[PDB]
C-alpha cells in the first residue's frame, strides 16, 4: 500500500514546513514530519481550529519542484495536496463526507484525542454527497524543519505566540 | 465550486488523449475534452472494462509540465491523477470505498447508464475502509486531439481495433 514512498526522491521535501492561505481564505498549515507522516493545523475556515498530529500520507515527487501528499482521514475526508516548492504554490483537493459539511465543527478538535468520536461520526453519516473544496493557496511562510521534530505542531492554533501564522 | 478552474493555465493540457499503465499492471485510457471534462476508459485491472463519459473534473497547472485532475465518483470514489508531460509519467490517488474492493465488477459498465444503480451501490456499503491505490504509471501513448471530440472515447475497451491500446509513441 505504501510501495509508492520513495524516500530517495523525497529529501528535499520531507522536513518542510508551510504555511499557505487557498483561495477561499481559509489558513493551513502542514509540517513534512518524514517520508510517510505529516502534521497539520488549520488556522481560519469552515474547520478552523482542527489540528491533527501523525497523520499517514503518500507522499511521491512529480517532477523536481512539484510534490504530491494524499490521505485518508479518520471521518472519512478524502485529501490530495500538490506543492510547488519554487513556484510557492500549493493545490488542494479535499472531499468532506455530508456530516462534515453540516455540522464542521465536530471536527474542530484535537482529533489524536478523539479518535473514537471521528469514528462514530463517521459511521453514522451521512457521507454523500460529498464538498468537495478543490483551490489554489499562496505558501506565504516556508521553513525546513528536517525529519521528525515533535515540536513544529504541537499544540492547538489559538496557543501560539503571537502573529505565528502571520510571518512573511 | 470551479474557481480554481483557470483556462489560461491549461492550454498545454486540455485536449490531451492518454493512454498509461500503472506500475501494478492496470491500464487506463484519458481524454481531457475540456477545461472541466474528462472521458475514461479502463482496459484492464480490477475494474477492466469500465468506460466514462463527461465526468465533471477539477483541471489544475502544478507547473509548466506538470497538470493536476481530480473528481469525484457516483460509486463513491474519490480520484487525483497528476501528469508529467515532460516526463511521461502519471501519478493516481484512487480512494475506493470498501464495497468496491469487494466486488469491483459491479462498477464494470458504461456507467453514464447506470448513475442510479452506483449510486444505490455507494449507498448500501460499505463504505470504510477505503482501498486505497497509489501507484506512478508509464504514459505509453500521448496525442492532442483538441477540445470536445466525442469521437475519442466513445465505445467499450471491448469493441476497439484489435492493437489499439497497445500503439505506443
Amino acid at each position: 500500500a505504501f510501495e509508492s514512498t520513495r524516500p530517495e526522491e523525497l529529501t528535499g521535501f520531507v522536513g518542510k514546513h508551510l504555511i499557505y492561505t487557498y483561495d477561499n481564505g481559509w489558513q493551513y498549515e502542514m509540517y513534512v514530519k518524514n517520508e510517510r507522516t505529516i502534521d497539520y493545523r488549520i488556522h481560519s475556515g469552515m474547520v478552523g481550529g482542527r489540528w491533527v498530529r501523525d497523520q499517514l500520507v503518500h507522499i511521491v515527487r512529480l517532477s523536481d519542484d512539484v510534490y504530491k501528499i494524499s490521505w485518508d482521514e479518520p471521518t472519512g475526508t478524502t485529501v490530495s495536496v500538490a506543492v510547488n516548492l519554487a513556484e510557492r504554490r500549493l493545490h488542494g483537493v479535499i472531499f468532506f463526507p455530508q456530516w462534515i459539511a453540516q455540522d464542521p465543527k465536530k471536527t474542530v478538535c484535537f482529533q489524536n484525542d478523539h479518535l473514537d468520536e471521528m469514528r462514530a461520526y463517521r459511521d453514522a453519516g451521512p457521507t454523500y454527497p460529498k464538498l468537495v473544496i478543490d483551490e489554489f493557496a499562496t505558501i506565504t511562510f516556508m521553513e525546513d524543519c528536517g525529519a521528525d521534530d515533535e515540536t513544529v505542531i504541537a499544540c492547538a492554533p489559538s496557543e501560539l505566540p503571537a502573529g505565528y501564522a502571520a510571518r512573511r
